[PDB]
């Protein structure tokens, strides 16, 4: 069974936000457009051109009523220390979720059991805490900011008018 | 469990193919890269401008040595009738896949199991049969081809390249 | 387990019937004469004189108090499309239900489970949603519509007279 | 889960034909075309009009290489009695069969539970096997052999020549 | 697991009796002394010495009160042909009872499964509904009904006077 | 599910015959008619009118090759005071089992379970060790050996002589 | 799991006792010391000397307020014969229980089970229904009555006096 | 689910015999009368009758080859200092097993689950290891030695000569 | 599954302390920092170094407001013995627990199951009952009550004073 | 169910040294002297005294023939990030195991369930595998390497003299 037009489950997690440590929960996403933006670990060799991909695009969502979240298995220690020391990483203003548990990488079937690390998935989750679009890729293939943001926008459409030809 | 980096499973199933009724099995998709694309009917007010998207890229594609799969719960006689009334569908040249079982698409765990149709997702395959990316979307929201594209050139970059930087 | 002298299963599906989209339920053929006709597919190359000789003998149909339901797993979407392509099926005045779920066919015990089509059943249900007549037959092996006005009739005949029949 | 196209399963029972009692199984109907026609008791009130139009038309359905099998829930020794004493069943000289154990009905899904007899049931299988026409009625409606015989020699026409026959 | 002791479960079964149709219950049975006697089929090549000893002792059962039920798998329908065909068969005057469903067979764990047909029982069924006496035969082998008439009086003896200790 | 006309089961108990114990088993019934007589219990109250009639048909019974099995759930110990307590019981020249564990009662299923004794009923099993004939009865209720001499009788005639129908 | 120390489970079985039959239940037990005395069969060969010398001292158990319940899984017709046969089992003046289903000895966990008899076991329970002493012998080991009421009296005096630290 | 008339389990287990530890398995009762004497704690305030009557028979029991095994929850090293401390205990020449598992006590159900104690029970078994005579009491209440004793020669007595039907 | 970091389980142990006995449970931890101090067994061979280190510094950690809790698997009887046997022993003026049930030492995952000893551990509970420091060492090696000490006065350090200390 | 004296399970974990990545197993331990040092996290605000305090230490622990793991729920990639971030963590020569699949730590029965970081816990295991101390403590409470050291060299004396102690 998919994943897709489904309501997210609850959690609790720490996350590292423009220098401050703070909580999200299932609670914080309500009544606001929530995206979900998995990757497998910090400090690795490969770039980090997703990320920083969709920090150039956060003004944008931000002015759309879009909240980010990237999450990971590393720890939001881990995160504000990424922050400071990578230049790509340095780019984001929006919460970096630790994720030492899995319990919310496991909410949305996302582990590598093997390797105890997320795979690399982006959701988009309406206001009604619905999932409206999934993507999944393998390790060195990236996802596109701009194709999200198109996603996005679209979403909105459609919850605004029902039923368009 | 997600269907990422899994081996996709058996099938067989009837399809049309430029003006001619054809059968798809797992054995056809074996040393060739390929694209299985869902989507939930034949017919439908919706603009079919992802199939359409999908058929302009066809050509190049092809010169990757990329297969395209269009799959939907609808027979193949139904995909016959839809190439010749619309405009849109006369332009692809690919497989359109008949699905009445919903077998093949219950092995991409991709059924809507309330309306009996299949969920918009598409699936991106390697010559092993591995599954490298996966897209899905709700109702309303178009997936772009020229992304799917760029998708499937890095996944063939990784294959030939493994671990860079 | 004969599916005769059974009380039809309740069911929500989308047809379509002169140019518009409806819902039908067993709420609607209930108090009501019903025909569940059962065909395979739609677009298919065998020609569908079952389907447009049900259709000449519609008017007498809707005479008698008669109400009919054309079945298949295809789409309500495809149905529209196939009464505007084909001669024969815009003779249809009756309701073409969509079954892309397979659960008003598996009600009927009549899905081929390997193909995922319904098979050629003809089924005749009174007021009170006992089927009364059964009529399953192979591809290429036609059912006449003429047999079947005369199995309704002597259906209604026996509603009508229980309990006197052959003196 | 219908039983359209499908191979019929084995069976063992006791019949009567043509004063002599026999025992026949599903290696008699191989190579054969094969009529299943299936009701539910002797000696009951209702007028045998089926029985006696088969009976009719068994000695055209013997050229057409179809043998003809009547079955009911009672005993083999009943039908034996039914045959001296009504005078439309002595007009029948294709085989008897009697199914105590209701399993060959069962075989047909063809048994009402509750009653203990088989349904107003008839069926055609090929020499393969496999059952390619059903034909099920309710008590006071009756099966007419005339569309039973054409039915037959449609399927002997498709089992002849398949890739038929009217786009 | 035995049937000796126990009340009869109820049922719903068409019967023949004296030219005409009837519907016999587990109510029926009720205040009354009944006989169930099970036999296989109708219309057999075996003697029915069985039922024709039951008829001659009939006058003799109703005097003491007690019901008199052949049942068989067949229909009520060959039951009345049965009884108008044969001679033997003509002397019942008691009910004779159609199973075809095999339901009230059932109940008497009676039944042969791969042939669907009653084995040839007897049972003897007090007021109360409970099975005083149980004999079973296997084909061949012959019921007395003088026999089954002696374990009556015994056993509305016993009723009658219960805790006499020889 | 009857018992009739199926194949009794193994057991091995100890027994009383003749001022000596013995051992039974199933193997002592192959080749030989047997018959099992079951009463519920030793030094009751109750006339043993039923074993001593069977002690008298028993001379008999030895000339027809039949061996007799009086089982009860009192021990093997306690027949033997009770054959030389009572003068009925001391006519007895069959062997007498003890089944305390009670596994022979309930191979026959005949055990008042929440009594801990066995029903009155007899069985009568032929050489291939199969059920022919039962017969069981309540308290109070006698068990006529004559008619139990004459059920021998006929099913050695159709062992003997299979299939006879009478003219 | 040890029975030391547990309260015994309910009963209901039917006892011989001093020439007339009674019913004894764990209701009888209530508020009197219990002595249930098991033993394997009645009509053994092997001497009653356990039970005889129990009797001796039945007299003295009374005045100690302590009531004996011989336990077997004979029936209860069978101890008032066997209280008549034997000299030594006409001593006896309290309870003999049967116990043909064996749900009593079970109770103690004390049934051979592939023999169908009672172990030679002794249990000392105290009014409150607590089983305060044990004793369990095979086949041919004396169980001593001195000793036993050595038990009782040593077991009322803990009763009585709890907690008694010698200097 | 009795414990009578079964063969005994097999175990490790240390244990104190004079002045000195040793190891006792069921190899060392095979092929001689054993007699396990289960008791609940050493250093208690309660009577130590029970294992002083024991070691006043000891001489007696050794005579008709039978071997006593003292057994407890508490360990060896325990059973030692118990054997210097007090005048009763030292009067022990048999082995002084020590079970702080619990598994020889549980080999014949013989556990105060909640007390993690050993009940005051006494087996008697024979070199075939099959268990002859089994007493199990309560607190307060005393096991008799000479009666112990006396069954001990009347399990030797019927092994000896089986089937003496007297 | 760790231990550290979680509220200890409740008991009711029996236990030896200056001459008497009382019984301990973990409503009189409550309230108070606690010391639960597992060895082996009495009357080891091996010096009782660790038992005398904590009898020097139990003055000290009276002071502290931390009671000591000695246990093992022997009898609180058996406590009392090697108290007066021993003269290191003898120092002691805390609880000697006794845990012959082995519920005490379980509840702390410290069970020898092979050898039915619990193992040398040694833990440190709050006032709160939660589990602060654990210490576990084999045969042979010693724990020091100088640094068990130390690891209390920074427990009640972080207690009283949280957010501490280097970055 | 203690873990101490029971030998470590099987592994397979990516580690960090020297500013090289590693594969460390079970296989590289046997044979040799091991301590596995459990840590929570990486980054965290409170110092790494304890961690930097046995980088110190390591000299003599590898003339002693002891090889140390740091284990830790975080990846391999974040040690090497915080060994060239921090000074303290600079002077680590040893191996720092990464686990985020939590399977190492879980072997050890030291992961914190609720949080997905492990506890802060130091084994010692010998070259046959077996574990021969441990220590856990909480958030806050330092373990010293001067006390581990003492606990090894311990360890090696009752190794090389077995059964040699405390006379």
């Amino acid at each position: 069974m998919s994943l897709i037009n489904t309501k997210i489950k609850p959690f609790k997690n720490q996350a590292f936000k423009n220098g401050e440590f703070i909580e999200i929960t299932e609670k914080d996403t309500e009544g606001r457009w929530s995206v979900f933006f998995f990757y497998p670990a910090d400090f690795t060799f490969v770039c980090p051109t997703e990320l920083g991909d969709v920090a150039d695009h956060y003004e944008e969502l931000q002015k759309l009523g879009v909240d980010v979240y990237a999450v990971s298995t590393d720890t939001h220690f881990t995160h504000k220390a990424w922050h400071s020391s990578s230049e790509t990483i340095a780019k984001i203003k929006y919460a970096m979720i630790g994720d030492p548990t899995g319990a919310l990488t496991r909410n949305f079937d996302n582990m590598r059991e093997d390797e105890g690390l997320a795979d690399r998935a982006t959701f988009v989750v309406d206001p009604q805490g619905i999932i409206q679009a999934i993507e999944v890729t393998a390790e060195g293939i990236g996802r596109d900011a701009s194709d999200l943001l198109r996603k996005i926008k679209a979403a909105q459409y459609v919850a605004s008018h029902p039923g368009e030809v």
